[PDB]
């Protein structure tokens, strides 16, 4: 049995999908009486009573018979990479893939940077970090079916400076950035030098809830599911007799928030969040030596069928005329590419609804969900200097990660290179949200002329003085550099959009049960990271495309594979709620239903 | 006397500032108990009883005695270059100026662009549309001033398509897109065909109140200043006996939101906002015919001192170890620009927290605002045929805009080509926030080499034959394509950065009063339509750079040309509340308190 801080995801990600489907089946017997999968008795149908499987018979463990299929993969990020993987290990007789990819790159969202092709001489772009929680059982597991060379990853460093207000933070000092009311500032006495208390507050309130009855907490937790954290916070909500906070409060809350955005999120999923390092927040966490995109290459060269790049999808189609498997195509550069049994598309949101989709037929509120969603941007400066003075000269001799409300705001020193005494690279910048709208905008795609120095380098190599002030002068670091730099915004990759979904207010609650479930008469699956509640990590990519996979053998009632499915590809908590009185059968038929 | 309808945003704007200053006055009175400016007597000062001014006598109307100054203009936008208007036609003996930009271009989000210089052949990437409302009589009168040539901007056209849901709109149909519960969607039925009136209720709720008691009305619109407009409508707050919307009713609401966003803004000020159009909203449209940029022209032509190309401030300071009058200067390029009595700032937010700001010496609030404030993002695409289409085959012949949940989601026809025959300009999309990203990020700085086709280009091409397929074939619209169109993302702008300020819940009410009030010993300004309450329209930049030039003159005491500046340059009500029992003077006391 797992502890119950560790199940609380899934066990809530369950529970919002019996609530859609409750509805949307007690909706259809009332706006049909019949439901093709089903059969129907006699409001009815609630969130602890639906269908049994009519297939479980079939699915109970107890050559060339299986007609020759072929499927799409739209996308080779790293859920495309997942579900050939799966695929190629199944080996399913007669089955056969294509996997189309945009870009010139494979890895989407999974990408280093090398500047040489020298040993520490990168900086990831996407993905970099990756916590020892249960929850990540399958992502490790992936790292260890592909050998990838892990090492620790320092979340907390030494000698990390922050600036904030002009004033570097001093540990046992009140108000040590003068920002306070009693030092003529606006922030609130009481809050300015307890933010992480606060909050953890806020949440501990609910997740006390949860902890004694799940259902009775679960039902508190859905009226704060529509609503901000911010809003939360400034209403102490809904009642509310949780304690208030004003603006100026809030204001240095997320000003103090690094990191992706968090208070513009629905505050239940906050609550959520919170839950993900409770056996507690000190696992080790760990990277790539050599990058992330080691792990790209690894999936990409052992694939039975190759990733066709430079190949964007454009169109996806079903042809409900014809009864046989391989009736959907997808149309690429003005050409149609057709006779398959079955489509993953695995894309971020926002390049899927930039599709023409008509031919799939989507019903409306999906297709909202798939338009609606929101994307955090990020975007990363990198740079490269002659040797590490941030080793050498600061004593910042293992990694860490600076904070500061200077433009660059986040400085991390990278993980993989703390013995190094040469040419050194440096994450200077790491921003999100609109502080990465605004350094984007900084950054162009056509680097300039060398060896030009640009308004970024010189803003951020500012900064960088700024902030090392301490033990460094402006000059110092000028010389250190060698006039080697990149830099990236997520939200300006036209495959991408972004660095990974925000769930608004209501917006994971309403949607999340659309984005999961099967269209096309079962055949075409919205597959990546916000299909999941695993969402913006890699384990809700992987865990979207396993899910994905388990509905494609179910549509085809290939239970030999399907059960080989679960014997060799289901680790830690399983999202997807199987079985004789689950609802994986149900999200099936709701999303196979005839036209 | 103004109908009240006219004067609710600046009564509003400067009870705001009342508030405001009323506690901090409180807290410095509590904080030093002396206050340099006023004669403290013995918590004491509320909004409605705030000191008088003890310079007042020297105002009332009742060669070279001026000695020579200089003062720095940031930015030549439009609010930069009204500045330089002003100051040229109050001719302050030995004042002059010195006004740098940034950017090679001057206009700043005054910008037309010109495929070729034939008559009719540019669409305007910035500001194009201006209503005759009360409001903006200080803009019509620029436009008098410079002699712009005006005619009629066509908000409203003719037989203009929309297209939702793969279905276009008619008239006396319900539910035209089938997006309601009723035909199996999950926009409640009330709704649906509704939206409009419901959000005009919302408002009108509040309306109402304000329109019999003011002061109670506003106490009653503070009450909800801290929440936005979606959490408003998904709660029928603060109580609350106001009708709810669950989430599709709201999610609906914002797909059918074309143009800047609303929901995310406080419903106080979009409450304020429905204020606008109150004489009511069936004003006339106005455009400038040769675009915008003819104002732009106009402006820095007949300026006194040639405006500084290519000249990017990148810090702002004042020694106050120097007692003289020109103590402050700016650092461009590495070198000091000194001499300066007073810098006037125009530039967008984002770009002045990108300067090094430590020699103005803020106080850590107002440099909150500064850096806080986020940008609403607008993206254009504009397109060439070699016949207006839309005008011959469509019957699109009196201007308007098309509305689609389509990735262009809004395609806007032109009001100054409407008797063209031969190649004709099409803004093909106009879109704001994650839309605008989304189109954003397939717009590149460096354009495709001719005469091949980008994905942008491609996308938009056939998104407008779904959108006028009633009319309209794929085929018909490509051939019509003359291969020439331009595209812009104000988010991508380094010098801007963004459309235009968003004031997000409780952002206006804390933050305005900090942006309209002077520093650095009374003698920097924050400029820029973000300083005013008629933000995001030029009337507030315009506004803004009046009100600066007040407390420019009041802080020289320059009381002749103060007097003349009210004479000559007041129009429309007045956002800055001077006189006797005014608050414009204890903003600058507030704004040049000694460190
Ligand atoms: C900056 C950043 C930091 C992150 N940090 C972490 C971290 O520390 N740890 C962690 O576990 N996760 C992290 N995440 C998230 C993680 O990287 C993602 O969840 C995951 O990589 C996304 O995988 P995906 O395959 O679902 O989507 P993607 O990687 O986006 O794959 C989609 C692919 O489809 C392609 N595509 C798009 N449009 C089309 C089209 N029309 N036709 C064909 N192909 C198309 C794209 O090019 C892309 O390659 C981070 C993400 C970012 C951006
Ligand atoms: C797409 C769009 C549509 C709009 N629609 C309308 C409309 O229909 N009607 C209407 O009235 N208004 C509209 N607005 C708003 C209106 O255009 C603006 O309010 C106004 O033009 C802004 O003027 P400004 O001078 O305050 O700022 P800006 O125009 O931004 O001027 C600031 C200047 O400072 C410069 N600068 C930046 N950084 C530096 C630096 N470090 N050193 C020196 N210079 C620097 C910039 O290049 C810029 O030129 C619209 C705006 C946009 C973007």
């Amino acid at each position: 049995n797992v502890d119950f801080a560790e199940s609380v995801r899934t066990r809530w990600a369950r529970r919002l999908i019996r609530e859609k489907v409750a509805k949307e089946l007690n909706i259809l017997t009332e706006r049909l009486g019949e439901v093709p999968g089903i059969p129907p008795p006699r409001g009815g149908y609630s969130h602890d009573n639906l269908p049994s499987d009519p297939l479980y018979s079939s699915i109970k463990p107890a050559e060339e018979e299986l007609p020759p299929r072929k499927v799409c993969i739209v996308g080779a990020g790293v859920s495309g990479l997942y579900i050939a993987m799966i695929l190629d290990d199944l080996k399913i007789p007669n089955l056969t893939y294509d996997i189309f990819e945009s870009s010139s790159r494979t890895g989407g969202r999974l990408y280093t940077h090398h500047f040489t092709d020298a040993k520490h001489d990168y900086y990831d772009i996407g993905a970099m970090r990756y916590p020892d929680i249960p929850s990540m059982k399958r992502t490790f597991n992936l790292f260890k079916r592909t050998g990838m060379p892990l090492i620790k990853y320092y979340l907390d460093g030494e000698n990390t400076p922050q600036l904030y207000n002009n004033h570097f933070f001093a540990k046992g000092v009140v108000d040590p950035y003068m920002v306070s009311v009693a030092n003529g500032g606006t922030v609130p006495d009481d809050v300015v030098d307890s933010v992480g208390e606060k909050l953890q507050q806020a949440f501990g309130y609910y997740k006390e809830k949860l902890a004694e009855d799940f259902d009775k907490g679960f039902d508190e937790l859905m009226l704060v599911d529509d609503m901000t954290t911010r809003e939360y916070l400034k209403r102490g909500g809904p009642k509310g007799e949780a304690p208030k906070y004003d603006f100026f409060a809030i204001q240095w809350m997320e000003t103090q928030n690094t990191g992706t955005n968090l208070f513009d999120q629905a505050f239940s999923e906050s609550v959520i969040d919170s839950f993900d390092f409770d056996n507690p927040t000190k696992p080790e966490w760990y990277c790539i030596e050599g990058g992330t995109s080691l792990l790209v290459d690894a999936m990409k060269e052992t694939l039975v069928h190759k990733v066709q790049n430079n190949k964007r999808v454009e169109a996806i189609s079903i042809d409900l005329d014809a009864p046989d498997d391989g009736n959907m195509s997808v149309k690429i550069g003005g050409k149609d590419y057709s006779g398959y049994s079955t489509v993953f598309n695995t894309t971020a949101l926002g390049c899927l609804d930039r599709m023409d989709l008509r031919g799939l037929n989507l019903h409306p509120t999906q297709a909202d969900a798939i338009r609606c969603l929101h994307y955090d941007n990020s975007t990363k400066v990198a740079l490269k200097f002659s040797y590490p003075w941030w080793i050498k000269d600061c004593g910042i001799t293992c990694g860490g990660a600076a904070s500061t409300d200077l433009p660059l705001r986040t400085c991390v020193y990278p993980s993989y290179n703390l013995g190094d005494t040469g040419e050194a690279v440096l994450l200077a910048s790491y921003t999100w949200s609109q502080d990465a709208t605004r350094i984007g905008s900084l950054v162009k795609d056509a680097p300039p002329q060398p060896p030009k120095e640009d308004e970024l380098v010189e803003l951020i190599l500012q900064n960088l003085a700024r902030l090392h002030a301490e033990h460094m002068t402006y000059e110092k670091i000028k010389e250190a550099y060698t006039g080697v730099y990149h830099a990236y915004c997520w939200a300006n990759d036209p495959n991408v959009g972004g660095a990974f979904a925000l769930f608004g207010p209501g917006q994971f609650s309403n949607l999340y049960p659309y984005l999961m479930r099967p269209a096309a008469g079962g055949k075409f699956h919205i597959v990546g990271e916000a299909s999941s509640v695993h969402h913006a990590w890699i384990i809700g990519s992987l865990e979207s495309a396993y899910t994905a996979v388990y509905q494609f053998l179910y549509k085809y009632k290939m239970w030999d594979y399907l059960r080989l499915l679960l014997e060799r590809w289901q680790y830690g908590l399983q999202e997807l709620e199987t079985g004789k009185h689950g609802t994986a059968h149900l999200q099936f038929i709701l999303g196979s239903l005839p036209k």
